[PDB]
């Protein structure tokens, strides 16, 4: 069945004010894989890249009914795209054929679901 | 499977217009024990609470597939918290394990979406 | 059983107003024919929230679809319907005889809606 869900909307200004405010933000929220793709893009789709994927860490964590903390890491959560652009979770902690997600923005906000299923 | 989804997104400062222009808005939309908490926050936490009850609430009506009305009022549906502060609902209509939700909050917005399961 | 995807779509009312001005037959390439009769019936106000709420509909179904509106699936692919208590569902033959669940919620500068798929 459905062992939980999660939904997360966080606004983009937001995000901006948590990340200059540090120096460690994007580096705490996104693995090493994600980093290498958010070092390439521009300052604007930084922000739109960091925001979604904070969202989708986010909702997940909520399904998985802990939040982030002791229990759950930004760092446990990979967001990948296939190959038709569909993103998809990986994380240590459970298996991908168990977790759904869905990914959105406008201009001002960015947002996510997670769906995670008992095999 | 899956019986009904709902989703819902609840602007904060509605809630605070309808409050303000309705009598007795809070004891219409929460529980006596949402009601207990609600009346122990500060006037912001006030309609933070209140918003994000309200859209929890709108969420699974919609999944339930009747709406808030005859068939199912406010007051049948209750949003608790267990041990790691994840959100559930009771609501007498079908069994807890049935229901999931997710609640997410933005500076203006509320937001949750609710699956209720076939069991 | 289990879920095939699941899709979030959060659209701006002012970008679709934005995108309706400047843009062709917008809404008729969008909607279907039976979408754009309820459609014409709508003040210049509700056609708007109409068309937001059906294209944020469809684009969240596109996601659960896992391909996103395009060449493996067009807008006019998917239908939303009413029922007989005016409530949103949505038909899409190209799609397996699977369960499709939608819910759409409105605020007064945004529409979002989710889908789940179930295989
Ligand atoms: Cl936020
Ligand atoms: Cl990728
Ligand atoms: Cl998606
Ligand atoms: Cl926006
Ligand atoms: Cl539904
Ligand atoms: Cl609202
Ligand atoms: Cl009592
Ligand atoms: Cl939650
Ligand atoms: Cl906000
Ligand atoms: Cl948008
Ligand atoms: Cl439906
Ligand atoms: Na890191
Ligand atoms: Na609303
Ligand atoms: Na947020
Ligand atoms: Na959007
Ligand atoms: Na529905």
């Amino acid at each position: 069945g459905i062992y939980g869900i999660g939904l997360d909307i966080t606004e983009l200004k937001r995000i901006a004010s948590m990340a200059g405010r540090q120096k460690r933000f994007a580096e705490r929220i996104l693995t090493r894989s994600e980093l290498d793709q958010y070092y390439e893009l521009s300052e604007k789709r930084k922000n739109e890249f960091l925001a979604g994927r904070f969202a989708a860490k986010e909702a997940f964590s909520k399904a998985f009914g802990t939040g982030i903390g002791r229990q759950l890491s930004f760092q446990d959560i990979e967001i990948r795209k296939d190959q038709n652009g569909k993103p998809y979770i990986i994380c240590t902690k459970l298996s991908p054929a168990a977790v759904h997600v869905s990914i959105t923005h406008t201009k001002e906000y960015a947002a996510a679901q997670v769906v995670i299923e008992r095999l």
